[PDB]
This record gives structure tokens, sequence and C-alpha cells, in this order.
């Protein structure tokens, strides 16, 4: 076989695709890579089809991954009971069942209005204070959160604790014991919550869950593990949209389109979604459960495999001229939200927040543009999700 | 396990001490309170000595609170040696020598304000006409605001948002004033003078503090005035409703220092405790293990009512022997304007008691409302009248 490759945790200063990934891509359909932490190496599927296929083969377990030392990108690794991330059917299915209702298309169409109201207040502020403002800390961050806390079902008196605790995201890292108590707060509060809310209607996520624990269908010890991620999830929109904006704000050709013909931002937003390198490397792996012949290659049982949707999204077979941003692509079946029964639970809710951000920010912030040079925007370092550290923008006042 | 006590805001309508705190003080030297906005609980020392120690013991930082739940260059959130470097920079325009010096100008500015009310006539609100405008002016002299930048700096600095009004608007005044300060520091970068601004820029021009920190070091100061505007506002209040006080005052001038001290120790200047301190190395207090990383508060107020130190703590004596109150903090985090506010206070009390012969409240005591939802306590207005 081909020699194992080292895939360091490099910090690109920009939206730049990962070069080493680019390399592994042209090295063959499958490659062996060694990540920063954890022992051994791991398989890597770069081709669209193999990826979609690998992510949909029942023969790949994700639970076993909680018990091994798979070569990983993160320093620490502590999976928690209830987490969908390591859920395996029938488990997974049982769990998502308890919260899925809140993220449905019908569930999100009903929120748009209340989420628009939210965003509007936020815009009301920067508009009123004046142009020199950081869209990242004034809109893009407190917004996905608030909207999610709405779906989650955080009360109105709790509306300020929860937000204030959702500082696990931070600018970068508040500190080792910093976001520690914070994550220890939200999670505590959540148990407290779920414990009450037992036996109660309301599509409210904490209600459904807490009622499910009532019926023991997802009983505690799984609660703060299932809702945990869903609560903190807004974080992704805060960085992905931060990037959509960054490209729009540094590539006049894109902003032109985005503006010269709104109500057409639909495919454009899909293009950005596909093209953007959302995370810094590869996420959680999947363990091969019984010797699979992935793209003419005997992957033995017990062996771990990863998938790079990022690279998958660049497959020339599927996306002609993959590296060019187009904004006007055909059906463009990208995979930013994942695939298989581990597809993004918030994809639909995320899109809605994305469609509000771009539309609303481009609308109320007339002639929106960077307030500093492009070289002035810094990027998050050493973290799963890639993104601008801030965004100083200005607008006609 | 001292069940965490709950210490809500304070919708107090008067100069009344805070009863919740009155209660908290009885539980014991150490207690566990929970303040409104915020997540979690914190400790609280109420006895004099403990507070005059927690505040004076290295093992409790201030900058840590900055990485928890401030702007680069805030004396408030400062540890050592950064507190000096920073304080030293501007500490000379606030010395007893710098103040005794300023006194005449301050006395003049005040007289100016007084001339105005005297002319117009008896029904007047000392607050919006004297007590409030005065400190800004006097502090701006200290800060060294160029005579042309009066109507503007004074304008902005009025982002105290009286009771409320423009919370997203006060952000503009805060961005322009702070902007303005940054410029004043860029220039004067090679200056000299008491003028805090020039004197800062001077050190800035020598990187003894570097820019950035500039706008945050003088940020508070510039605004600092209001504290005097409300503390005296209270002093007067107690004089205009508590006669025995006003009597001691009028029939024994020359001896108003003690009285001004007693007033300082009694008045509950704020609605609650200020910033907290973090136990840097996990210390203990009175057989109580304070875990490192845990927050702790101290009430100078409660500290000023300590029976051990101030016998008959709640009584307003006006003649108290030494009375080592703690109205200006303790430890390096001791008030930088303490001396500047003392002179202003004395000029206010003294001038007003002479220029406004037989000063009297023009309305009933219950007609004087108080500030709500704000850190510092005080009258919203003070309708007074005098011999015309
Ligand atoms: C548009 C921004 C977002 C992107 C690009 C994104 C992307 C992804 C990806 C790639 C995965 C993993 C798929 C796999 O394992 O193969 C995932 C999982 C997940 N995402 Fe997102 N996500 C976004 C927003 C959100 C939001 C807003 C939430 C909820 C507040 C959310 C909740 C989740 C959850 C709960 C999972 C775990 C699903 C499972 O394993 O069953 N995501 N997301
Ligand atoms: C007589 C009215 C005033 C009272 C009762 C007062 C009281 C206090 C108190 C109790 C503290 C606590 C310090 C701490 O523990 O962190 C403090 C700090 C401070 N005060 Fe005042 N103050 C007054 C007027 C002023 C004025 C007019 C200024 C500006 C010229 C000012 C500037 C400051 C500053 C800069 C600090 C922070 C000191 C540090 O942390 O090193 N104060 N004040």
């Amino acid at each position: 076989p081909p020699p194992v490759r080292d895939w360091p945790a490099l910090d690109l200063d920009g939206p730049e695709f990962d070069p080493v990934l680019a390399e592994l891509m042209r090295e063959g359909p499958l490659t062996r890579v060694r990540l920063p932490h954890g022992e051994g190496w791991a398989w890597l599927a770069t081709r669209y089809d193999d990826v979609k296929a690998i992510t949909n083969d029942p023969r790949f377990g994700r639970a076993e991954v909680t018990q091994r030392q798979i070569t990983r990108l993160a320093p620490h690794f502590k999976p928690r009971p209830g987490s969908l991330a390591f859920a395996d059917q029938p488990d997974h299915n049982r769990l998502r069942r308890a919260v899925a209702g809140a993220f449905t298309v019908g569930a999100t169409k009903r929120l748009r209005p209340r989420a628009q109201e939210i965003l509007d207040g936020l815009v009301d502020g920067i508009l009123a204070e004046g142009p020199p403002a950081d869209l990242v800390e004034r809109v893009l961050e407190p917004f996905p959160i608030a909207v999610v806390s709405e779906v989650m079902g955080v009360p109105a008196a709790d509306r300020e604790r929860v937000h204030s605790w959702t500082r696990q995201i931070i600018s970068t890292s508040g500190g080792a014991e910093a976001a520690e108590r914070a994550k220890r707060g939200l999670y505590g509060w959540i148990t407290e919550t779920v414990r009450a809310r037992a036996g109660s209607e309301g599509g409210d996520v904490y209600s459904m869950l807490g009622a499910a624990v009532g019926r023991g269908e997802v009983g505690e010890t799984e609660a703060v593990g299932l809702a945990g991620p869903l609560q903190i999830g807004g974080e992704a929109v805060t960085h992905n949209v931060g990037q959509m904006l960054y490209l729009l704000l540094t590539r006049r050709e894109l902003m032109a389109r985005m503006r010269e013909r709104p109500g057409a931002r639909g495919t454009a937003l899909d293009e950005l979604l596909r093209w953007i390198s959302h995370r810094t490397s590869v996420g959680l792996a999947r363990i091969a459960l019984e010797d699979v012949e992935v793209h003419g290659t005997r992957i033995a049982a017990g062996e771990p495999v990863y998938v790079s949707y990022l690279a998958a999204n660049r497959d020339p077979d599927v996306f002609p001229d993959p590296d060019r941003i187009d904004l006007d692509r055909d059906p463009n079946p990208h995979l930013a939200y994942g695939n298989g029964h581990h597809f993004c639970t918030g994809a639909v809710l995320a899109r809605m927040q994305t469609e509000l951000l771009v539309d609303t920010l481009l609308e109320r912030l007339p002639g929106l543009r960077l307030a500093v040079p492009a070289e002035q925007v810094a990027w998050r370092r050493k973290t799963m999700i890639r993104g601008p550290r801030t965004l100083p923008c200005t607008w006609h006042h």
C-alpha cells in the first residue's frame, strides 16, 4: 500500500482550501493519513461517491469510535451518553425521534417570523450606533444562539443565562477552566430543565425531551448529551455565514451578483455552502464493521475511516470546475450538511438563519463593506470550525 | 453549606441602607450571595477587618474577573505591576498638592454656577443646576479638556443616561468621546502639564503605557464626576430633611470636616457591591475554604456599619472621633479621585450654605424621588429655595 501521510492541524489565514487535503485528493481515491492526536493512522475517502456510499453503508459503526484511540484532530476526546454523533441504529433513531420535530421544515417555517424579529432587533442596534461595527460579534454570533434557544425552549427569564453560557464558542478559547464552568453551567441547567418539563406537550425541545425522559424513552444521562450539541449548534451558522460574508466582502464579483439580483440568492447560497471549508480537517470517523471493499481496496474490520465532505464537494466528476465559485450552479448536490442517518439535524434551521442573515444584512445595511483592509481580518485558530475572528464593516449612515 | 442567599437589585426609594444587606450582615462574617444578572454565586465579606484585608491580600486578583463574568487600560481590572505603570501615569493630577492648587479655579467655576441660580430666583433644582454640572467642569479642568472642547466633551460625558434613555445612543457618545480622547493623546504625545491628557500622551509618547490603554485609563476619570454629583446630592438630602444635621452644620462651620466624614461613612453610595476579586491561589477565611477561581465581593457599606469600629454604627454623629470609614475602597484599588471629590464636596457644601442664605427644600421630602436601575444612588432632583 502507499505510505501513510501526515495531515497536520494547519491554520490557514483565510478561507483557503486545505493544501495537504488538496494533495491527498490527487494522490488517489483512498489514502492513509495520520492526524495530530490519537494513535495509528486512518483511511480517508476523498471521492464524492465513495464518501456518500461510505456514509450510508450499515457496515460502518460510529459507536465503536467512542471506545478506540482513532487518530484524531482534537487534543481531548470525551463522548457523552445521548450524543447523536455516536448514535447507532436503533439507538440513534430512537433519540433523534425525541427532538426531530423542532427542526422540521414545517417547524422552521413557523419560526422565520420570530427569528426575523430577533435579527431585526440586533440590526436595530448597530444601525443606530453607527457604521464602525463588527458583524461577527454584533449579529452573526448572538443571533444563531438566540434563534436556537427559541427552538430549544429556553424560558424568558432563562433567556440571558443560557446565552451568556453559550460562550463555549468564545472568540477563540476563554480558557481551560474558563469555558469549563460555563459548559458545566449550561449542562447543569439543562438537566435541571429536562427534569422538570417531564410529561408536558409543547414542541419545545426541552419539553419533548423532558417528557420523553418522563416516559423513559430517552431517559436522563442521555439528556444533556442529546440536547447539549443542539443548543450550542448555532455556533456553526455564526462561522459559516461569517465566511459567506467574508467572500462577498472581499470578492466584488460575488457581492455584485448577491446584490444585482436578489431573490436568486438561493443557488448562490448553495454555492457558498459547498465551496466553503467549514471545519479545519475531518470530523469523527466511522469504524469498518466487517471488511469492506471501498473503491477497490480491502478495508479490514476494526479499521477506522474518515470522509472529507469538503473534498467530496470538490469532486470534478460531480462538480465541473470544482474550485470555481459559481453562485449559479445547476442542481449542485453538495454535501455540506453531511450524509447518512448522521446528516445535520439543524441543516434546515441553519439554512433559515442563513437566509435571514444574508438577506437582512444586505437590505438594512445599505452599501455594506469592510471597514478595514482584507489583511486585517484574522481567522480562528486551532479549532474545529474555520472562520473570521471578527468582521469590521461600515455602511451608509 | 451556607444556603446561597439571594440579593436582588434595589428599588430603594430613599437614602435607606440596604435591608437585604442589613440581613446578610447578621448571618455572619462570611456569606454566599447571588447577584441579579450573571451566572452562579459568590462570597461576601461584611466585617471591616476582613474587607480591609481581602482587599489588601495579593491572593485576590482583579484582572482575572476580566476573563470571566472592561476595556484595555481600566484601573478597575488591574493587577500589579500594571496598576502602578498605569496609575502613576495619571496619578499626579489627583494629588493633594494638585488639588489644593486647583481649589481657586474650582471655587470660581462653582460661584459661576451659583451666580446663575441666584439671579433667576428661589425655585431651583440644585441638582441639574449645580451638583451635576459642577463636577464635570472641575474634572474637565483636571483632565485638561481644551476650552473649545467644552460643549462637546461635557456633552458626550453625559452618557450617564439619567435613570434611562438611549442605551444604544450612549454607545455613540462613548465611541466619540473615547475617540476624541485617543486624538488628544496622539497630540500632546510630547506635551507636559497637569492636564491628564497631555501628561498621558507624554508617557504614551514614551510607551510607558502605550496608546489603547490611554482611552481606558482616562475613560472612567473623564466620566468620574457624576459620583460627586450624587454623593453630595445625598448629603444635602439628609441635611434638608434631617434638621439636627443641618443645625450642626450651620451653627458650627469651620468644623464641617468631621460631619462630612460621618456623612461619607453612612450614605449608601451604590446599589450594591462593585467588581469582585478572584481567589488566585485558593485561600480561606475564618475556617472557610475559598476555592481558587471562586469570586468574592466586599461591601464597604456593610464595612462602614461595623459595630466593632464605629460604635452605634447606624447613628449619624457628625463628630465621630477619627472614623476610619472606607468610602473610597481599599488596597491599590482605592479611589483615584478621593482627594478631588473631597475638595469638590467641601466647596459645594460650603458655597451653597453661604450663597443660598437659609437654603430650604421647596417641596415635601416624599416629593423627591431617587435614581432607579443604576450603580450609584442619589436624588433625581432637589427643589430648593432661599432668601431672595
Ligand atoms: C449551516 C451550518 C452547518 C453546517 C455546515 C453543519 C454541518 C454538519 C456536518 C458536516 C455534520 C456531520 C455529518 C457527518 O457526521 O457525516 C453535522 C452534524 C450535526 N449538526 Fe450541523 N451543521 C450546521 C449547522 C447546525 C446547526 C445550526 C445545528 C443545531 C443548532 C446543527 C446540529 C447538528 C447535529 C446535532 C449534528 C449531529 C448529527 C448526527 O450525528 O446525527 N448543525 N453538521
Ligand atoms: C465622593 C464621590 C466618590 C466616591 C464615594 C467614590 C468611591 C469609590 C469607591 C468605593 C471605589 C472602589 C474601588 C474598588 O474597590 O475597585 C472607587 C474607585 C474609583 N473611583 Fe471613585 N468615588 C468618588 C468619586 C470619584 C471621582 C470624582 C473620580 C474621577 C476623578 C473617581 C474615580 C475612581 C476610579 C478611577 C476608581 C478605580 C480605582 C482603582 O481600581 O484603582 N471616583 N471610587
